[PDB]
């Protein structure tokens, strides 16, 4: 095979038509503007390729066979590696001064008229709240959030008739807080009762299903109450073999959120720089990470009974 | 204008034909392999765009009007910023394990744009483009000609090389006297060797015949007069006329460091999947010349107006 | 000299006292937390070293000798290189999970009680709106913004008796806009003509606002402007004539100043995210005027032309 | 607690004594030189902190309880993340021109980093001297990883017998290839594929020559033992099987650390030459096993009804 024919460089390297050169006088920096956007769109296509493949593994049921956890986590890690390079790619646009941009700015019609289809498809496919047919599919089809929520709802250890994680956790937090109240009641004392009455209210709020449902309606929550429990199960028992790679998956999901927001931040700054001057899908994963529960209150697991913690399924 | 029509996304986003999917069974990682190479080639086209424009400014004589120094230095800096991102772009190929590569390896070269870039900088139908890059004036040759016209070299005027030679000679004689006076010791017996080595190196700078010999052996690239112009820019870099030209010599060295770092990363990735060439060596060499700042010939503002007066 | 003695490694490498190990049981990740903060503080000390030296060059008058422009621009570039590494340094804290942080979180007393003195000194020295004595000096002494403002007020070409840049610019913008109004009113009464009069009446109001000194003074009181009206003109002079030899390196300095603002804000953004991640969840731009002047839609053909036979200042440097 | 007291900023921020300012006239860039080296040394201390903790987990036997695999892999990943930042930290020294360095070069006389040497020794690269003697004598990360690879499940000849099954499959697969090639008509493609086969066969069959591996280990060309080599290759081919997913990430981390240490060494040599005018790869065996052209259909198949070790963890 010929290198250029394999990469279809006759299409890729023949798609740089300068609008300044077309509509009048050529402006040198417009070529940088065109290539940078083409480079972003090539990487958006790759991020969609990796995202749809991971979505397929969940949707078609392959994620149930736990041999595919390495491939899901690996591909989610690749998405964040690509996103890290896209955040670094802003440094190239920084080399184009605002004064030079205003030279070719006239040939770019209204700026509030350009919108990336692939970026919108990517946001929709993750779960952010002819070309229109593709957009209608991205909004209708199962998002990476919905597919991760369904999988979190099936987390081992949640079943009330088995391990009953939420029941044990609630009882342990209640019994642990009673010991704390006793220890405190036995200026420093008057201040520690306020620090306790605040920690108690926060910890017990986790067991209020009606408050979670209210927050889901207000847009402050995305995951269902059962998916929230499955994620918290993976968090506290992350060292247990069955939850080690699933813990890396929850981490990757949060990383992709941090990087998409960091990219969005960089983008807004570049837009405000050239034209003159919430989005976290996995907020629940960030929120569960910020729960002050002592490791000694986490329900202890018996290896003689709870074989699920160290036995994998296909 | 429509965004996708402006970027010609109908060509760009419809050029990913997987050879595994075509010749049999689709291998997922092959899409990453295709996009990464297409991304490199888009940036190679940009580096050639910036390089040819800078080359044009020198070749057509616009570089003589010093208003274009900001544009040359700015564009050379941009090339290094793109090269920095291309070195980082190797991390994406690293996400493809060697074992996954062997799955699509059965269905699988030389980059024309990379070769055109190397040729255009001065590294020692598609073939017509290659023949032009080898024949046309390189960025090194164009920079050499411009360095040959550096103000202050003229023997009838500032005579930089004459003043510098006398100052280095008189300064080294003081050093020999200062060392031979020190008491016979281990420090004195060692500093005579450190002096006889520094003297041989410093005085070699004024041997034009040795420079010409080294140019033939490939050890030097710039002419003896271009070498003097570059060293003039180095020592008088704080003088207004040489501030932006100093940044240009720095950018040229940066591009060499980054091309070599890219080449290093490339070789490692090739050896990972399938189991010197510094154009501006003279700019690196002149940066490593141990000359005390008090030996640099001083310049009088009443006589040497060239140091603070620009030309168009 | 001995390597460790030169770097004072007996002080540097003997300053890692884990509070978890001290007050109870050792938590491994607390060492990463301590070293990362010590690394940030070493770079903050370096940024203050470079910043104070640049501030000294302006304040002591050395910036008047234009041989020091390469050294000012070089050091401002270094500050942004250090800041870029500090933004990348957040990736190391990302390696510490929130769950691991909660293990040593108890030994760190109230978080709303820790404050970096050096970060505050750095913000004050740039111009962001015994240890307290150092802070009092940073707030009282001349900021990098005030020192850059004074230098911008002396930009060649502003003098009304000489080049008179603001006068020429105002006349050219006024005469150019009148031709635009005539060109638009000549076009046949259509949807394109009725829409271009709105695009013109908006561009005219924006362009002519640049010559309203009373509006600039009003915006300076509201905090929307930082530079004086004359410093604003000096910066715009450097912008339009940036290719002229005398303004090439000063243009790079205005660019560095804006870069430092973008990077300080990008660092602040990264910091807030890391704080919200571990403890549960244009104002700070000193050089806003430099960003604003970059966004002024003036056609290059309206920029007052310069005669080399008369305007020798554009290509002749001063000491 | 006070922020500066917690970080001991009275030691950290009061350790910058410029030798140019001390021995005569202050050279501004010397402060950058001192802080950059102090920043490297702070990160070297952190890399040693993470490395010793991982080494302890192996040496004291905690690595046998597989609940600690997340903590080993996580910490090895952290070392690479710090090393990535140290490679980026060279860009700061690049802001100091060679000409500016020669201004303070006279006050610097030869120096050697003890922590860098301790780090190289602790990974397994082939009063302060007491610390160096301990790093050379104590078990390296390579030796501790080798011992753990020697106990990889599936190697046991009485059980799964990975090496036996693999050898038979490679032998039978190569015979099919020889037959398939010799059948092809005498052509330029046929005359070239016999050379490509005789080279691939010699390479693949060399993997089962224990005497050649022992000889290469003595010549320094190999680091891991023959059994550790088999355990690593077992983790490679069965990386998708639950028990080998996290151990595969560990072998990847170990190779990453080698790639990054080499990239750091490259950057260092360039910066040294700029201011003053497979050998070091500890895990060469992990890189070598990654470059073994074996078709996935020749990998011995595993039965879940019999081979419960692939999906059952141990404590
Ligand atoms: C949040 C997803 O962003 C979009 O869908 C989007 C968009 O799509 C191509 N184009 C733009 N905006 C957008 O919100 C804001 C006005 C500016 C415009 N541009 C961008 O930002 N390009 C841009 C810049 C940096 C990084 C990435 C992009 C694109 C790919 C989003 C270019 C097209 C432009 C700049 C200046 C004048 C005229 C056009
Ligand atoms: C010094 C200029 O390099 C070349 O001209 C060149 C080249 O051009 C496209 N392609 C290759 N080599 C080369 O020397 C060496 C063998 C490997 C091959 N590949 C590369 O390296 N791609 C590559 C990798 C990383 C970064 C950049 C490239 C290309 C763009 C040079 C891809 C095509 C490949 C990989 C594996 C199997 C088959 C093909
Ligand atoms: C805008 C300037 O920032 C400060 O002056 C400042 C500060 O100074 C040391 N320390 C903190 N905050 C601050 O606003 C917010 C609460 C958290 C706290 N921490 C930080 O952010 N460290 C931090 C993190 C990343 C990067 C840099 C820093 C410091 C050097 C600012 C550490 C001390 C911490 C974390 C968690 C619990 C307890 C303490
Ligand atoms: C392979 C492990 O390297 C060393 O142990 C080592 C060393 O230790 C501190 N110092 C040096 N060399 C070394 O081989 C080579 C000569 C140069 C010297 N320097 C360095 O490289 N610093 C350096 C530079 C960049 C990154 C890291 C370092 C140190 C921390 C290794 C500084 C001390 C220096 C520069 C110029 C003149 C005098 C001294
Ligand atoms: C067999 C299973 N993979 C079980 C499962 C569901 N959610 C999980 C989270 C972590 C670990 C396992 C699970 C499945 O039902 O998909
Ligand atoms: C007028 C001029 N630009 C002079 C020139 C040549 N080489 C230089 C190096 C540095 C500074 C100036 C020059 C020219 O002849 O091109
Ligand atoms: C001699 C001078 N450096 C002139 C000056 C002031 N501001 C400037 C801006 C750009 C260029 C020059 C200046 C001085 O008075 O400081
Ligand atoms: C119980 C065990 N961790 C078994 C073991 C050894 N090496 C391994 C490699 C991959 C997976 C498991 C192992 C041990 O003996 O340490």
């Amino acid at each position: 095979l010929i290198y250029g024919n394999y990469l279809h460089l006759e299409k890729v390297l023949n798609a740089q038509e300068l609008q300044s050169e077309t509509k009048g006088n050529k402006i040198h920096d417009e070529h940088l503007f065109i290539i940078t956007h083409q480079a972003y769109e090539l990487w958006f296509k790759q991020i969609l390729w990796e995202l749809d493949s991971v979505r397929e593994i969940f949707q078609n049921g392959h994620v149930r066979d736990e041999r595919n956890m390495l491939k899901v986590v690996s591909r989610m890690h690749r998405v964040s590696v690509i996103l890290k390079l896209l955040v670094q790619q802003f440094s190239i646009l920084e080399t184009m001064t605002a004064l030079d941009f205003n030279d070719f700015r006239e040939y770019l019609s209204p700026a509030s008229g350009f919108q990336s289809l692939q970026f919108r498809l990517l946001e929709n496919k993750i779960g952010v709240l002819e070309e229109n047919e593709l957009l209608l599919k991205s909004e209708q089809e199962k998002t990476l959030l919905e597919l991760v929520e369904a999988w979190l709802e099936r987390t081992p250890g949640l079943e009330p008739h088995g391990f009953n994680f939420w029941g044990k956790l609630e009882k342990n937090i209640t019994r642990g807080l009673e010991e704390e109240f006793i220890r405190i009641q036995a200026e420093e004392k008057e201040e520690q009762v306020a620090e306790f009455q605040k920690q108690k209210e926060v910890l017990l709020s986790l067991f209020d299903e009606k408050r979670h449902e209210h927050l889901l309606s207000k847009g402050e929550r995305r995951l269902s109450y059962r998916a929230l429990q499955g994620a918290l199960m993976i968090y506290f028992y992350r060292e247990e073999p069955r939850f080690q790679v699933p813990f890396q998956l929850l981490t990757s999901l949060m990383d992709i959120d941090s990087l998409m927001t960091k990219w969005r931040y960089n983008h807004v700054c570049m837009v405000h720089r050239m034209l003159g001057s919430r989005y976290k899908v996995f907020v629940d994963l960030f929120n569960l990470s910020t729960y002050l529960i002592p490791r000694h209150w986490i329900p202890k697991m018996n290896p003689t009974i709870h074989k699920f913690l160290y036995t994998a399924e296909y």
